[PDB]
């Protein structure tokens, strides 16, 4: 079972768990109830394995796009936000933790991925992904590489995808999906192409791309907010601008709302509740984490607007805009999976652009 009298929480490795712990210590200086966070692999796979029986986590952590399919799955305890709170958070924040007309979640940050270079090896970013092979050949002198990014995971390649027309589910209808376009094809032929022609290794995940950067071995890399952190503490002279453009278009990554639910299991939703309005979503909460590992737009109204100031956080909406706050709905696990495998076998060459989305159409539709 879930042990009532404390709240266990969980949040993905990236992002700044001891800020939230230290969130929790003055729970428990206020309450007496301790407050314990973990970072498990794979949590946003876990969490529906276990609370489908009863257990796991008091609140759970993830981007927006995971919960609907956990409140399908009665997974999810409605909140109970008074209009007061709800109005310290921006509108679109919450339309992001909706469904079927309930709020299942509280809204904590808006990510987007963004271009993150080196200014001292590049005072100027390219502006197109067309010109980047040129680049990575021209950075030999300096012996280093153009681009450097984490390549396993659908959310980081998806940008390029998307950029000439490859969609997921049009506005969110699953009678539409677009993973199997020209769009699609286009992008991820650039990629495979730009791994065929020895310009970045199908290989490349997210420990490597980050030791790369940070250690100034590459010119750039693409990320989120979170990753900010370890990029001060490598004094790396970064910059955080536009994704660059394909075929004249723009980049358009899929923006998630990190959210915190509570386990419809829980005993302790009252708790957790207190904690996630009165000591995580104020200003010195947020904080609290924002220090540990950046959060990006926060939907704190409040603590936002000393942060819309950062020319970072400027680039992170710009880029936001140029693309899409993902969907919620059930379907997408099936969607991030099926273009998982498909990247991955493209990128390997275990398969063609055509084969592997054509099979990624089919994994999703059927
Ligand atoms: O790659 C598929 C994956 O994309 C997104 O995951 C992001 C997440 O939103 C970020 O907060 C951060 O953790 O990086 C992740 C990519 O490794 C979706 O949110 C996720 O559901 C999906 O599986």
């Amino acid at each position: 079972k879930i042990e009532e009298g404390k709240l266990v929480i969980w949040i993905n490795g990236d992002k700044g768990y001891n800020g939230l712990a230290e969130v929790g210590k003055k729970f428990e200086k206020d309450t007496g109830i301790k407050v314990t966070v973990e970072h498990p692999d794979k949590l946003e796979e876990k969490f529906p394995q276990v609370a489908a029986t009863g257990d796991g986590p008091d609140i759970i952590f993830w981007a927006h796009d995971r919960f609907g399919g956990y409140a399908q799955s009665g997974l999810l305890a409605e909140i109970t936000p008074d209009k007061a709170f709800q109005d310290k958070l921006y509108p679109f924040t919450w339309d992001a933790v909706r469904y079927n007309g309930k709020l299942i979640a509280y809204p904590i940050a808006v990510e987007a991925l963004s271009l993150i270079y080196n200014k001292d090896l590049l005072p100027n970013p390219p502006k197109t992904w067309e010109e980047i092979p040129a680049l990575d050949k021209e950075l030999k002198a300096k012996g280093k590489s153009a681009l450097m990014f984490n390549l396993q995971e659908p959310y980081f390649t998806w940008p390029l995808i998307a950029a000439d027309g490859g969609y997921a589910f049009k506005y969110g209808d699953i009678k539409d999906v677009g993973v199997d376009n020209a769009g699609a094809k286009a992008g991820l032929t650039f990629l495979v192409d730009l791994i065929k022609n020895k310009h970045m290794n199908a290989d490349t995940d997210y420990s490597i791309a980050e030791a790369a950067f940070n250690k100034g071995e590459t010119a750039m890399t693409i990320n989120g907010p979170w990753a900010w952190s370890n990029i001060d503490t490598s004094k790396v002279n970064y910059g955080v601008t536009v994704l660059p453009t394909f075929k004249g278009q723009p980049s358009k990554p899929f923006v998630g709302v990190l959210s915190a639910g509570i386990n419809a299991a829980s005993p302790n939703k009252e708790l957790a509740k207190e904690f996630l309005e009165n000591y995580l979503l104020t200003d010195e909460g947020l904080e609290a984490v924002n220090k540990d590992k950046p959060l990006g737009a926060v939907a704190l109204k409040s603590y936002e607007e000393e942060l819309a100031k950062d020319p970072r956080i400027a680039a992170t909406m710009e880029n936001a805009q140029k693309g899409e706050i993902m969907p919620n709905i059930p379907q997408m696990s099936a969607f991030w999976y099926a273009v998982r495998t498909a990247v991955i076998n493209a990128a390997s060459g275990r398969q063609t652009v055509d084969e592997a989305l054509k099979d990624a159409q089919t994994r999703i539709t059927k």
